């Protein structure tokens, strides 16, 4: 048994586990070191055109340390600027994979109630970032999945549930609670007091399997769309960090190497043996993350990984350039009078092209986890995009614009202009929110004893729109 | 020293080495077991359209056992039907990588003289198939490169020559004498007797490096073209088995694993240790070819290799379908009056699209040797093809054929019709050649003591146009 077999008071605050596990706590807090903010819209402006009409066209950055998960969720322009617990653009489900307070609230008020309402609803309750309680039982300290949608997805796909999986499988599944692709399923229900409510439930699109094509069939079957494209009016699908799905069928995944083997390698200091909890870039310490299984040179392995990234970049830029042009050319055809019937096939191609390309790039480590599937997906997506463009030439020609040249979107500024994103307004409104309601959330959370000031150190120094220099 | 330190009389006939190396000779002759003839034009008819106007549109089969190299060189419709030593469509260089008689003749008459004249020139001299003398010194038995163009290519690319390479590197370079991409360089010269002659010299396009793009730049720089496309009139480049080039930068190649490690694995019978000379499919005996370095399941490894082949197939069919359509659409534009100036950019795209796609598929093991580069190449080639097709829509529209639908080529028969290949005539003419001049070549070679009847056992049972049932 553990030294806390009856549980841990205040379990949602990771600091509460420190007295029992100083090593794991100290390494866990070190993800604070990964504070870089890479603005993906700035690096890949084609993404702005791809996501026109959707929140990702406003703000989208690369992943950084777990230490910043909650604050980034608050800072992203995607969550907008609520003025109370009933306003703001996004639902409560947006907190789900950012805090140990989520399982706390779910175990308290239930899954449906948790998924009901606005993101702003839990502003002064969900205040701790990815912690011990997201992956560990507070009595046995054993690995556990705290989100019901994971098992439901696993079962639907023909996989064993978390409880029925091997220990090695669990070392990856704890990550899969969050590092997977999902969608929100509008779910109607009624609470104990007889009140009819509507929940937006996190759902893994795995009922037909976890391949990109199977998920595609899943979404098409239910005629689902995350949004109607702002330029092409195509019914779009948004892929979000399908890290586990892509990893699962990559060679390491097929071999049984777990996320933890590379990202949380075992370490030994003296006679002390434990798992490095500083989840980050495995290449930072290859002797612990790679050289236990590989006998070659570290530099050679790093050069190989770099090559994989370069291949992905090559195909990514091609696919999204054609996807972007397709969206714009469809928008031009629309302006000229093209009917929905004339654009149906084209829009279907675009929907599929971007779903495949986004699934390939949304998982930031996929270029390494599953290189070959990533390249195949980008090639497949590009082909669908070009099929759409070949057809668009004919539609444009019919309306007298065969020589139309889709506008360029090589800078974030130009792309957001094409996507009609009023950044100045969004940023101004966001800053107001941060200076008022956000501070009230934190003040109240601290007053109630749900949040310890210590955890906020250097947590709000950067975002894609401001930089106090370094988080 | 060896038991034949002064050399081997009749060294070009591998049977002559049997008295010294029975083990290697016995395994070497077993490639006779790999007699399957896979008609690639039948399996992938899109290749016929791709090679319209070129010999490969007539006959192109997958590689089989070394035992059949010489006979297949004779049987392929590509070498046609000469009536004497001064006729036939192809040059003497076509024997180069098919027989140990090649180095014999080169060391005798010199490289330029060997590369001068028709393929038919050496019909009764080059009669032994890939043998000991192609890779071994007949005095020391040490590995050697017998073709001067390999070192010239290696040096041009910044690589060490064969003599300066490590033993492990030589275990791959002996294969590279033949398993590489090349082109024929028209070379003018004058013999000792003062006669001006023209040679077609095998040349490795490596002066800018061995990557597909570098070779592409090499060919474009010298404005080279293997042939003018029969349908699109595009200046085409033909890629031929760039096995080593693609392997070199694949992970096994980067790690230093040699061709021999997988294709000629070390074997031990009792106290006897030797290299398995039955060059074939490593998957036939993974315990010798893979399991010495891999600790997983053989079935799992095989399933992974199968997956790689499926990914390659997926992209290959897409790329060649668009390449085929591009050729046909260009031919249609030509029929309508499109000028060379109007088609220049399109033809450049087609040339590059097919060069990249052909480089990706011409090496039959590349899907495994360098999976990621193969997928990237097929994706790149397809993109160039689609760029050509988008432009072709506009050219076709200008001439009133915007709704033109390129004809289908899903069967070898339909494709060869589009490529205007008179198979009946070619096969009839070939059979006549085989029944007359070929038999005379063999009868004379046997009479002169250059060929032993033993080596012909079951060697001429199959081809892509006849099957006595099984070679
Ligand atoms: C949900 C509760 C999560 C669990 C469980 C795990 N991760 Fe995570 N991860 C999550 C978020 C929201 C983020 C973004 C943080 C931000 O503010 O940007 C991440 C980020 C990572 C990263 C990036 C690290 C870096 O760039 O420095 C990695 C490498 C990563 N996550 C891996 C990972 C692994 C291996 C997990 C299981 C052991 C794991 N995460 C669990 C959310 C959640
Ligand atoms: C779990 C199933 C998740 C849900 C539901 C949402 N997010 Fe998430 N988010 C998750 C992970 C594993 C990651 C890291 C890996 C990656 O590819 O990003 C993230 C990251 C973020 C970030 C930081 C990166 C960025 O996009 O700027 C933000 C700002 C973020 N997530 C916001 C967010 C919102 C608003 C959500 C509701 C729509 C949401 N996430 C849901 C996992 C999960
Ligand atoms: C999920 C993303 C995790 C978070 C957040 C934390 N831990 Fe963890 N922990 C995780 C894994 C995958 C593992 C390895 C499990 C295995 O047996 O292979 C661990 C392990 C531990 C252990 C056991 C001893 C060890 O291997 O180090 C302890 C005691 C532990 N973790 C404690 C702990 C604490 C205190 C955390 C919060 C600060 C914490 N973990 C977060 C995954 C995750
Ligand atoms: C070792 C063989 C690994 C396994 C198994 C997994 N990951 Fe990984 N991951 C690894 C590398 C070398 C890299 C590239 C360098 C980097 O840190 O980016 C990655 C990357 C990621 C990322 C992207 C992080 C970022 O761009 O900021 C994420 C989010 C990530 N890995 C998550 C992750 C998960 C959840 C895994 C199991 C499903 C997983 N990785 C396995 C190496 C290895
Ligand atoms: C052991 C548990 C492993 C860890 C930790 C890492 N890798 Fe690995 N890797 C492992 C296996 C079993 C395999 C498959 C080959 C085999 O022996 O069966 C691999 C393969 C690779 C490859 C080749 C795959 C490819 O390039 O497409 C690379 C380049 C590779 N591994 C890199 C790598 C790096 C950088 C790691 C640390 C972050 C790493 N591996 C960890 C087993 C294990
Ligand atoms: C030129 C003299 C060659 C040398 C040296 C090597 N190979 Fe070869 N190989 C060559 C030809 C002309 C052919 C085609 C034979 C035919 O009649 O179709 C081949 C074929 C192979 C194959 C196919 C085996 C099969 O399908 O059963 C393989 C696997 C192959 N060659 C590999 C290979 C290796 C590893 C070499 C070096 C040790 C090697 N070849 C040398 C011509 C020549
Ligand atoms: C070495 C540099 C070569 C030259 C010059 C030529 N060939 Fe070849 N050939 C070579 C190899 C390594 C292979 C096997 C691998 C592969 O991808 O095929 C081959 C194979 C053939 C075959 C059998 C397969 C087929 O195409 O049907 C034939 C019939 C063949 N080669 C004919 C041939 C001709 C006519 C040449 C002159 C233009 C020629 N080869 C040159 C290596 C080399
Ligand atoms: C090139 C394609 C080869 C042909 C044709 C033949 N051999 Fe070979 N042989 C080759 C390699 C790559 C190797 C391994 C070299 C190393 O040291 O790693 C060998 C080796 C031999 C040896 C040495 C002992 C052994 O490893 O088995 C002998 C005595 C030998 N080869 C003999 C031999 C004979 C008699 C051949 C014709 C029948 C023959 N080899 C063809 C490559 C090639
Ligand atoms: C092991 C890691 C290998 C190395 C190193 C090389 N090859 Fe290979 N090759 C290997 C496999 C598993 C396969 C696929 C199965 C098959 O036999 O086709 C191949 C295939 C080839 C082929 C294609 C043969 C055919 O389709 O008939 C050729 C011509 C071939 N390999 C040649 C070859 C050469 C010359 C190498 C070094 C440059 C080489 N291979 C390395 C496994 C391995
Ligand atoms: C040792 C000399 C090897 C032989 C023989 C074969 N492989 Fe290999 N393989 C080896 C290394 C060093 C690596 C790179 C990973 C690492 O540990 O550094 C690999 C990798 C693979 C992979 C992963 C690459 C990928 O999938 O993209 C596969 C699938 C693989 N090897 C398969 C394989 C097969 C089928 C072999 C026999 C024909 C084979 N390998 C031989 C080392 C060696
Ligand atoms: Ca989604
Ligand atoms: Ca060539
Ligand atoms: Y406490
Ligand atoms: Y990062
Ligand atoms: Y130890
Ligand atoms: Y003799
Ligand atoms: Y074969
Ligand atoms: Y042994
Ligand atoms: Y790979």
């Amino acid at each position: 048994k553990t030294a806390h077999s009856q549980g841990i008071e205040g379990k949602a605050m990771s600091e509460e586990w420190a007295r029992y596990y100083p090593r794991q706590f100290d390494s866990w807090k070190k993800t604070k070191e990964s504070d870089n903010i890479t603005d993906m819209l700035k690096e890949k402006p084609a993404l702005v055109v791809a996501w026109a009409g959707y929140p990702f066209s406003k703000d989208y950055n690369a992943p950084r340390g777990h230490y910043y998960a909650l604050q980034d969720n608050i800072n992203t322009l995607r969550t907008g600027a609520p003025v109370d617990g009933k306003t703001g653009p996004l639902p409560s489900a947006c907190w789900t994979c950012k805090s140990p307070d989520v399982p706390r609230i779910i175990e308290q008020d239930g899954e449906l109630e948790y998924f009901t309402g606005k993101w702003a609803k839990y502003g002064d309750e969900i205040v701790n970032t990815i912690g011990c309680y997201n992956c560990h039982d507070d009595k046995s300290a054993e690995l556990k999945s705290k989100v019901p949608y994971l098992d439901r997805g696993l079962s639907a796909a023909g996989f064993k549930t978390f409880a029925e999986s091997t220990h090695q499988e669990k070392r990856s599944l704890v990550c899969a609670q969050c590092h997977v692709e999902y969608y929100f399923k509008k779910t109607e229900w009624k609470d104990d007091k007889g009140v009819d409510k509507t929940a937006m439930v996190v759902t893994l699109p795995w009922s037909k399997g976890i391949s990109t094509e199977q998920m595609e069939a899943y979404y098409d079957e239910i005629n689902f769309a995350d949004w109607t494209h702002g330029i092409s009016k195509t019914p779009m699908l948004k892929a979000q960090h399908p890290d586990w799905e892509l990893y699962k069928t990559g060679i390491h995944g097929q071999k049984g190497v777990s996320c933890a083997d590379c990202h949380m390698p075992y370490t030994q200091e003296g006679a002390v043996k434990y798992s490095d909890h500083k989840v980050g870039n495995p290449l930072d310490n290859m002797d612990k993350s790679c050289m236990n299984c590989h006998r070659e040179s570290e530099q050679k392995l790093k050069d190989i990984v770099k090559q994989k990234f370069e291949r992905k970049e090559f195909l990514q830029d091609i696919a999204f350039d054609n996807i972007g042009k397709a969206h714009l050319e469809t928008g031009k055809a629309m302006e000229l009078g093209a009917t929905d019937a004339e654009l149906k096939e084209i829009r279907t191609h675009i929907r599929h092209a971007q779903w495949r390309a986004d699934m390939a790039i949304a998982g930031h480590g996929s270029f390494f986890h599953a290189p070959e599937e990533v390249l195949r997906l980008l090639a497949s997506g590009n082909e669908e995009a070009q099929k759409a463009r070949i057809k668009l030439v004919k539609v444009l020609a019919k309306y007298g614009a065969i020589d139309y040249v889709a506008p360029d979107f090589e800078t974030k500024e130009k792309a957001q202009k094409l996507a009609k994103v009023d950044m100045e307004a969004f940023i101004a409104e966001k800053l107001k929110f941060k200076q008022t309601l956000e501070q009230e959330w934190k003040k109240q959370a601290i007053a109630k004893g749900r949040l310890n000031p210590e955890s906020l150190k250097g947590v709000d120094e950067k975002s894609s729109y401001y930089d106090k220099t370094k988080k």
